[PDB]
């Protein structure tokens, strides 16, 4: 089996991936996996797939679905990594008399254009009943986002930004920032994606990787105790906050055993984004693009007789 470069995001969600390596599940499947850490989200994950720097990427669902719907026929969504929805938290400065409610938002700080923090701002706007936001401050990283809403020097100011709850919880407790709203993703939060190159060149190995992840997920499920320790000792999460998170997340224990849920990964995602104004492409154009690049089956090895 050819070597496999897997791009991931160093968060609590990547826990199952770690234990799969710790317990040597990858090697057990005759695999040689080179993990590539991507601290700045799915945006770079897609770029890495486009440049063939990596074979597989584990990122947010909407990121890949939208990219495909926008005409990237070289991106393939293989399966679901996380079944439970992502909880987005809306934050603002510690002392902002001008910002107390979500409907008061005008300037929206985002890591990058097209990111989750950007896309979800539209979804939030639609649920609030207000028109989508048009003022965006590209701040690149999480810290800049916090400094921005606090109107700190060196960065452009913002009214609010959106970031994963448990990742932002630390800064609510030390009162650096202030939560004004939350919002779940209508869809499953994480998926496993690959490129057209890797899919036709390294299909058999990708399958084994998914199977290894399946075991990594089962181990996690049976060893939350160790998961809590790992997350709090290696990632920016307290043991208590890490524990709270474990009671909200549900990794796809059926990953590789059954096709992804079309309704939650594709239908809800496209219908929400389209309705929110994120996607301008027509429905049947989006459908046709997703029907070709979103798996409705599981990967399979060649039969003995070819
Ligand atoms: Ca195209
Ligand atoms: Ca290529």
């Amino acid at each position: 089996l050819p070597t496999l470069k897997v791009a991931y995001i160093p968060e609590h969600f990547s826990t199952p991936l770690f234990f799969a390596q710790q317990q040597g599940y990858y090697k057990a499947h005759d695999l040689s996996i080179e993990f590539v850490k991507v601290p700045e989200g799915s945006g770079r994950l897609i770029n890495l797939l486009n440049s063939n720097e990596v074979d597989i990427a584990i990122g947010l669902t909407e990121a890949f679905i939208a990219d495909i719907a926008k005409g990237n026929e070289n991106i393939h969504v293989l399966d679901t990594y996380v079944k439970s929805p992502l909880l987005w938290a809306v934050s603002t400065g510690s002392n902002r008399d001008d910002v107390t409610d979500a409907k008061q938002l005008k300037r929206i700080g985002v890591s990058r254009i097209g990111s989750g923090s950007y896309v979800m701002s539209f979804v939030l706007a639609h649920q609030l009943g207000v028109p989508s936001f048009d003022q965006f401050q590209v701040l690149s990283n999480f810290k800049n986002l916090r400094d921005s809403v606090n109107l700190k020097d060196g960065v452009e100011g913002s009214d609010a930004f959106m970031w994963e709850y448990f990742t932002s919880k630390k800064y609510y407790d030390n009162h650096e920032i202030k939560q004004i709203d939350q919002i779940y993703t209508p869809w499953s939060s994480w998926v496993v994606a690959t490129s057209s190159d890797s899919l036709q060149a390294k299909s058999d190995v990708i399958k084994n990787f998914i199977d290894a992840v399946n075991q990594g997920i089962q181990y996690y499920n049976e060893h939350v105790d160790e998961a809590i320790e790992y997350i709090s000792s290696n990632l920016d999460y307290s043991a208590e906050d890490a524990k709270e998170w474990t009671k909200t997340v549900e990794f796809n224990s059926r990953i590789g055993k059954t096709p992804l849920d079309w309704d939650t990964i594709v239908v809800k995602t496209k219908d929400t984004l389209k309705l929110a104004g994120v996607l301008a492409e027509s429905d049947d154009v989006i459908l046709k693009r997703l029907n070709s690049n979103v798996k409705k089956t599981n990967l399979q090895l060649d039969g003995d007789l070819e």
